[PDB]
């Protein structure tokens, strides 16, 4: 069974010749463009004479086998894989297990910088194969580990907005708004699957099954918890090979799953027959975003099983792990609206609970109403919720911005202004999109961008630490993370920053300049400006708010005039 042309076959010679190409731009990070695409052309060619004839010369090797041939073939040592040379002198499984280990991660590499709108419209039309193929190059190389049927994914939404856009009216207008959007989801994805291998290797497996049976009951609520326990084995399973950082065996892992899925709907969900029809690439991706199946209806209370019962138990310490399993299925499958934290939280509660019961002369009388402290923590997230989409539409999201600058500020003052300002901005982006759907989906949808943010706020804070609470809270636990953040108080052992004069003067080039950038130092100004006087409160940084923003649009030279009576009369 010739590999190379098998998988040409059912594939697509337009999947294989990306797939190929983000697979060696992961590991010759520092080869040029046009060296890559001749390898790209050279594997697809004897691809092809693979599949005109399996049995061909050099066609009996296997996927790893030709992958560390080829690679050892372009003078890798000297430049730059003076180590990863090394990787030739031995064979499979070591060879391709030694390329794992030596991909870069952090290449030293410019920062890419879109062309203008005309020009890349241009580029785009005059050569469309070279342009979109350099697109992956460029992304490819600099995110080594980024699954690559997943690159892939992206690569044609980033084709999707030139074909729209180049042939319109306003092309800036309608090209940079999608361009951003896909950029910003693209570095969600890439910080998702660090945090899920992070999140494997720092808390274990056992709590990643956990998280796993909870979203997964929700997924596919007319699912018996066998079938939703071994899901949960299987995609733990795909997840501990994926995050090796090998791609063929990564796949094949997740192939496996899509089609055993696929072969089970009727004892999983609903919803996944569109999705179980797309090819090879799409079949695994379409599923892990599936919506929610129907919930069963007349589904019976938890009371039962879990509280009442007769002897509960024995039940759980023959199986401390299945038995708070089976809670959280049943739990989850019946609140698609939790968010999986808040799930993960109420069975730890009843973890807690029934180890100080269980421990006890009368079990039943210790954990006989234990339903009343599920309460406080479900309402818990629900009023954060709704008491900041209501404060979200009575201010706009700017003006939301705004009022997390000053309210996080005042948390945490030691960290950086660029820091803050980013972080505000992505929290008041939540509110713009999860406020928008009713409470029945408000709690996920924030669950899944705050993990973003606040994740994105502790990389950047682990490679420079400044705060011991936010540093707590970035390592305390994934299910705690978000209430230990809402639950920092103002900073009051903080000394005041200096004035900095010149950091509080403007000079009349943010009156043209971007709305966004505009904005961008109006709020960097605004953490500075807490930052100075800390105990400023909202009354008078509205006013200091408002007496700037009559400077601003009037004065627009000035700047000096008007901004020294600005900073003088501040000062109260
Ligand atoms: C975000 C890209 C990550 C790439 C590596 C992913 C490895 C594990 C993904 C395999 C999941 C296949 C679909 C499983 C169905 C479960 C749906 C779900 O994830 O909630
Ligand atoms: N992702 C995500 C997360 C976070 C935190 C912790 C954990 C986790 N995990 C598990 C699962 C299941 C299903 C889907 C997805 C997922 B992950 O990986
Ligand atoms: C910089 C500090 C960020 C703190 C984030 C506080 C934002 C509160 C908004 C409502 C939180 C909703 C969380 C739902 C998921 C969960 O149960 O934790």
């Amino acid at each position: 069974k010739s590999e190379v042309a098998h998988r040409f076959k059912d594939l697509g010679e337009e999947n294989f010749k990306a797939l190929v190409l983000i697979a060696f731009a992961q590991y010759l990070q520092q080869c040029p463009f046009e060296d890559h695409v001749k390898l790209v052309n050279e594997v697809t060619e004897f691809a092809k004479t693979c599949v005109a004839d399996e049995s061909a010369e050099n066609c009996d090797k296997s996927l790893h086998t030709l992958f560390g041939d080829k690679l050892c073939t372009v003078a890798t040592l000297r430049e730059t894989y003076g180590e990863m040379a090394d990787c030739c002198a031995k064979q499979e499984p070591e060879r391709n297990e030694c390329f794992l280990q030596h991909k870069d991660d952090n290449p030293n590499l410019p920062r890419l910088v879109r062309p203008e709108v005309d020009v890349m419209c241009t580029a785009f039309h005059d050569n469309e194969e070279t342009f979109l193929k350099k697109y992956l190059y460029e992304i490819a190389r600099r995110h080594p580990y980024f699954y690559a049927p997943e690159l892939l994914f992206f690569a044609k939404r980033y084709k999707a907005a030139f074909t729209e856009c180049c042939q319109a009216a306003d092309k800036a207008a309608c090209l940079l708004p999608k361009l951003d959007e896909l950029r910003d989801e693209g570095k969600a994805s890439s910080a998702k699957q660090r945090l899920k291998c992070a999140s494997l290797q720092k808390f274990g497996e056992r709590a990643f099954k956990a998280w796993a049976v909870a979203r997964l009951s929700q997924r596919f609520p007319k699912a018996e918890f066998a079938e939703v326990s071994k899901l949960v084995t299987d995609l733990t399973k795909v997840h501990t090979e994926c995050c090796h950082g090998d791609l063929l065996e990564c796949a094949d892992d997740r192939a496996d799953l899509a089609k055993y899925i696929c072969e089970n709907q009727d004892s999983i969900s609903s919803k996944l027959k569109e999705c179980c029809e797309k090819p090879l690439l799409e079949k695994s991706h379409c599923i892990a975003e599936v919506e929610n199946d129907e919930m069963p209806a007349d589904l019976p209370s938890l009371a039962a099983d879990f509280v009442e019962s007769k002897d509960v138990c024995k039940n759980y310490a023959e199986a401390k792990d299945v038995f708070l399993g089976m809670f959280l299925y049943e739990y989850a499958r019946r609140h698609p609206d939790y968010s999986v934290v808040l799930l993960l939280r109420l069975a730890k509660t009843y973890e807690t609970t029934l180890e100080k019961c269980c421990a006890a002369a009368d079990p039943h009388e210790c954990y006989a109403k234990v339903f009343d402290e599920f309460k406080p923590l479900v309402e818990e997230p629900q009023n954060l919720i709704k008491q900041n989409c209501e404060l979200f539409e009575q201010l706009g999201e700017y003006k939301f911005q705004n009022a997390l600058l000053v309210r996080y500020t005042k948390k945490v003052p030691q960290v950086s202004t660029p820091t803050l300002v980013e972080v505000s901005r992505n929290l008041g982006k939540v509110g713009s999109k999860c406020c928008k759907h009713p409470e029945a989906k408000r709690m996920p949808c924030a669950e899944d961008y705050l993990s973003v943010v606040l994740n994105q706020l502790c990389v950047l804070h682990e490679k420079t630490p400044v705060s011991d609470r936010v540093t707590k809270c970035c390592t305390e636990s994934l299910v705690n993370r978000r209430p230990c953040f809402s639950a920092l108080e103002v900073d009051e052992t903080y000394v005041p920053k200096e004035f900095n004069a010149e950091t509080f003067t403007f000079h009349a080039d943010i009156c043209t300049l971007s709305e966004k950038e505009r904005q961008i130092k109006k709020q960097t100004a605004l953490v500075e400006l807490v930052k100075h006087k800390p105990k400023a409160t909202k009354e008078q940084l509205k006013a200091v708010m408002d007496d700037f923003a009559a400077f601003v649009e009037k004065c627009c030279t000035c700047f000096a005039e008007e901004g020294k009576k600005l900073v003088a009369a501040s000062q109260a």
